[PDB]
């Protein structure tokens, strides 16, 4: 018994519409299990809207995001436009534009090790050994990325360009309540990172950090400066539960925890309003390397699409299944070329295969 | 030459007079050896300077600065001052304020994995067996930290603060050349670091370090955003030779580069003004926990000697006989006890004595 839901499936450019033929499998195997009505439409953005529209982020797209319950979003990007103005590149023209259009100031970058790929990981073993489960909080639309005054000016040598990180208490309070709420589900820690000994807008970040807090005397939290999180996520990444940053010190970190797990083809990414629409994809890029050539990992474009149930389409059984079905797939050894690093590996279309598979499959 | 060389010697707090005992230790067999005239004044800064003067940074310390051709600086701080307020604490206090006054706006942090000591490095072990070699250029008098407008205001939920990533066309310029300055004498390539996807004092960041490259034609330029140098220190820093970085994320990628090399108590740092004249100090702290022990690695201050020599006093030759010998320890199984346990490490101011013997020596 199903509402129809609407998914706006966004492609786009190199390993994008590999993984998403994968996840799209996988739904199919959604939809005829929990008897789930699920309706989608393709839409251009990126690189290949800007080859066939001229611009990377289509208003007939934008509009076709506006009619879903939810974007499920493959990666835009590619040399083939690595030429173009900033407001005129592929990655840049189209997704700092989805997020502040839907107002998706909330994003969820889940970062783990998995147990028995310690060897793709690229810390000392015995770090590696010790593991880590990280759940990185970052503030998506607001900061830096779109504080206004935002500009250039003048000539000669006092000519200026100039960005303003500003925050606003409600956009603090509202991502720092993710993090807590996140944490509670998890190890109850939480780390918020600033430059509060400099930075005015770290300093009103923590003082707010701190306000939140005291909603959640069970969670443990700390603050630490971005300098040092940088340096100890590499030397220890198993004293991070959820890490809470703003937009750019989240961007910095949470590429950080996708490198030290070494799989980042098996890492999601979930951006929400307040409403529960999102944006769901991978946590890497489009990978021109191996683009088309059948040996992209799609397990974090499936993973997105887990979360994109869970927490758009009210469907944490479907959500569930599907990461079953992966760590079944994963639990017989099945490996794309990322994690078996090449030998004895499955192409994507047959890791996509079994997963869509073993979801159907029911186990 | 002229000679008559004036160093002012800020030895500090902790480990800072132990392992500066050493630096002007092997000073001393530089002079003999080079028969150059180097006279010094020792000055009070940090905790000391607060026990004595009652203010990290006494005047008479700032004026002993002016009076010389460089700062060769250990390190301050200790839970001894803790009880201050922040802003009157040693490091905060002190080392802020001269590279202000002496308008240091160039940070050189030189960092590579020694032969010999790849255990320390916290990366996977055939990656740290490829080795690294970094200088990271790191604009140091500029940025967010000290932009206007910088401040917090309002009242409610739309309460704000702000701080204002800001460059100028002249402090862009002046920490590009001394990067491609530095590439010309290593490999010839600068990586600029930015995030001119997104910000447009990136943007002018990147363009002006385009035109300064079309000065040093025989340095390759190469950009890359701040969130993928993260993550590509941590995969493959044989990558990288050069590091020209705004402040922000200068502070952020000297601190990581230190981090993957796991053995800070071997790195030196130079912050220069235009005129030649600078600070030199090791890049790590005070170290209270082993303060007056003798067990301090002092190759820290020992190879910030060398770039004080290098940088300040045109003296390439003694510079290059301090790092030869070094790696004649190095090479020699010579160990402090952050490289080694037991009676396989030497104390302080025995690996001082080693350094010092192996300068004289040379010649
Ligand atoms: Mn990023
Ligand atoms: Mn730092």
């Amino acid at each position: 018994m199903s509402k129809n839901y609407h998914i706006a499936v966004l492609p786009g450019d190199g390993i994008g519409p590999e993984v998403m033929a994968q996840a799209l499998k996988v739904m199919d195997a959604v939809r005829s299990r929990f008897d789930m009505r699920i309706t989608t439409s393709h839409y251009d953005v990126g690189g290949i809207a800007i080859d066939n529209h001229g611009h990377p982020l289509p208003k007939a797209t934008v509009e076709g995001c506006e009619q879903a319950d939810a974007i499920l979003f493959g990666s835009v990007g590619g040399p083939k436009w690595e030429n173009l103005p900033p407001e005129s590149q592929p990655e840049r023209g189209a997704l700092l534009p989805l997020r502040k259009h839907f107002k998706l100031f909330s994003n969820l970058r889940p970062a783990k090790l998995y147990q028995g790929l310690e060897a793709f990981c690229p810390l000392r073993a015995d770090i590696a050994a010790n593991g880590f489960d990280i759940l990185c909080v970052r503030e998506l639309t607001g900061g830096i990325y779109f504080g206004q005054p935002k500009g250039r000016e003048g000539s000669g040598q006092y000519e200026k360009a100039f960005d303003t990180e500003v925050y606003h208490r409600f956009e603090i309070e509202r991502i720092a309540r993710i993090a807590f709420e996140s944490a509670r589900k998890r190890r109850r820690k939480v780390t918020s990172i600033d430059k509060a000994n400099v930075l005015q807008s770290s300093i009103l970040w923590r003082e707010i950090v701190n306000d939140v807090a005291k909603t959640y005397p069970d969670v443990e939290l700390a603050h630490m400066y971005i300098d040092n999180a940088t340096m100890q996520l590499i030397k220890d990444p198993s004293q991070f539960d959820v890490l809470l940053c703003s937009n750019l010190f989240g961007d910095i970190l949470s590429d950080e925890c996708a490198m030290i797990t070494g799989s980042m083809g098996m890492l999601p990414s979930a951006s929400l309003n307040e409403q529960g629409f999102g944006l769901y994809e991978p946590a890497g890029g489009s990978a021109p390397d191996i683009a088309g050539k059948n040996i992209a990992n799609p397990i974090a474009q499936i993973l997105s699409l887990a979360l994109l149930l869970r927490y758009s389409l009210d469907a944490n059984d479907a959500a569930t299944a599907i990461e079953q079905a992966i760590n079944r797939a994963l639990e017989e050894g099945v490996r794309t070329g990322d994690l078996a690093r090449g030998a004895a590996a499955v192409s994507t279309d047959e890791m996509g295969d079994i997963i869509a598979r073993y979801v159907a499959e029911g186990v």
